[PDB]
């Protein structure tokens, strides 16, 4: 079990777990209650397993919209802070952290997607997006363009969308209230395409192309999120964050994702617990020590962001955050993705109609969200394989470690192309092996039970079988 009188804290390992662990040891002078922080591996998905059978840490760090499935499976503790306590987080980040009516985290940072621009290029950017034709002929003409931004993820397309009525569920949250295809969402979806068939933005670009054009200075504007700026420092491209662009008047309303505490339901340190996030994290001094360590961006507490907020990016995320609509956080979210990238990739394809893709969207996405248990995932992908080819055969390594927008993979003694394995990555059904240079090895789909067939870029057949002994 999660041992009494002591704290265990998860929390990822790209956050500032060692500054955490500063505020831990504020508290176990204070109290003489010891904080250990940990980031294990896969952290999210080691939480549910180890919960569910009465262990794992005492408080966990993640994005609020995991913690709906979470505390629907009862594996969070609800938590009552008083109203004085509230009145120090912004409004809406308590909502990210509500599910049927009971609060069940603590939000502390806040995320959302925001308008990068090129100040060179463009010094003053448009305030809506009806400005953005007539500003790509302006820079066509100088061989730039005006904005490009990943069209094949709806969570980057959404924010258009849902700026004049769309919306995933109605919110308590009903599954069976969808509005995907209401008049807002066309007309936001129908001015997307419409950008695409008067040739100011690709239908193709996809999260590499528009961050490697941006960075290079071949387009003035994009669309990311603060886990982007990093890379626009490498680029000495003076670059400006600002609010998104309003479409018919209306604000652009991006997803927002809230970094979350939750408490284990199975501790027996709740209130412990409670207690070193109310009275010691959630301070100007506990969110300094992690944010000193590793910048949380834009933060939950109203008294720390307002000092956070002169950096004019934070303000920015923040104000594209209060703009946005909060990312629900049930399970039923999956359904949404699914029937959504279909449908933006269709009607940008021009394989349907906006009316006919926004309208198979919704009866999909309301019909599995009415269902009980679609694309693969990394998770079925990692691992090690034993890989048959002619009659030669060999081993390839796809580890779940990121790398691009993809993932590290390697070769052990391939004979053929398999010896230029470097990355890996999945698409839809799909796994496909990757070059160095980016160029498609392989391409093979899921024939059962950890096992994958396909062929390689030039004929070979190729079939993965997974390594894994026992006891």
């Amino acid at each position: 079990k999660i041992e009494e009188g002591k704290l265990v804290i998860w929390i990822n390992g790209d956050k500032g777990y060692n500054g955490l662990a500063e505020v831990g040891k504020k508290f176990e002078k204070d109290t003489g209650i010891k904080v250990t922080v940990e980031h294990p591996d896969k952290l999210e998905e080691k939480f549910p397993q180890v919960a569910a059978t009465g262990d794992g840490p005492d408080i966990i760090f993640w994005a609020h919209d995991r913690f709906g499935g979470y505390a629907q499976s009862g594996l969070l503790a609800e938590i009552t802070p008083a109203a004085a306590f509230q009145d120090k987080l912004y409004p809406f980040t308590w909502d990210a952290v509500r599910y049927n009516g009971k609060l069940i985290a603590y939000p502390i940072a806040v995320e959302a997607l925001s308008l990068i621009y090129n100040k060179d290029l463009l010094p003053n950017p448009p305030k809506t997006w009806e400005e953005i034709p007539a500003l790509d002929k302006e820079l066509k003409a100088k061989g730039k363009s005006a904005l490009m931004f990943n069209l094949q993820e709806p969570y980057f397309t959404w924010p258009l969308i849902a700026a004049d009525g769309g919306y995933a569920f109605k919110y308590k949250y009903d599954i069976k209230d969808v509005g995907v295809d209401n008049a807002g969402a066309k007309a936001g979806l129908t001015f997307l395409v419409d950008l695409i068939k008067n040739k100011h933005m690709n239908a193709d670009t996809d999260y590499s192309i528009a961050e490697a054009a941006f960075n290079k200075g071949e387009t003035a504007m994009t669309i990311n999120g603060p886990w982007a700026w990093s890379n626009i420092d490498t680029s000495a491209v003076n670059y400006g964050v600002t609010v998104l662009p309003t479409f018919k008047g209306q604000p652009s309303k991006p997803f927002v994702g809230v970094l979350s505490a939750g408490i284990n339901a199975a501790s027996p340190n709740k209130e412990l617990a409670k207690e070193f996030l109310e009275n010691y994290l959630l301070t100007d001094e506990g969110l300094e020590a992690v944010n000193k360590d590793k910048p949380l961006g834009a933060v939950a507490l109203k008294s720390y962001e307002e000092e956070l907020a002169k950096d004019p990016r934070i303000a920015a995320t923040m104000e594209n955050a209060q703009k946005g609509e909060i990312m629900p956080n049930i399970p039923q979210m999956s359904a949404f993705w699914y029937a959504v990238r279909t449908a933006v990739i269709n009607a940008a394809s021009g394989r349907q109609t906006v009316d006919a893709a926004l309208a198979a969207a919704q009866t999909n996405a309301a019909a599995m969200a009415s269902l009980p248990p679609p694309d693969l995932t990394p998770g079925a992908v990692a691992g090690v394989w034993n890989a048959s080819l002619g009659g030669q055969s060999c081993k390839i390594a796809t580890p779940q470690t990121k790398y691009g927008q993809g993932y590290r993979a390697g070769p052990l003694r391939c004979p053929g192309e398999l010896a230029n394995l470097a990355s890996w990555a999945v698409n839809g059904k799909q796994l496909v092996l990757y070059d160095a240079n980016g160029g498609t090895v392989a391409s093979l789909y899921s024939s059962g039970q950890g096992r994958f067939d396909g062929q390689t870029t030039g004929g070979q057949a190729v079939t993965l079988s997974r390594l894994e002994h026992h006891h």
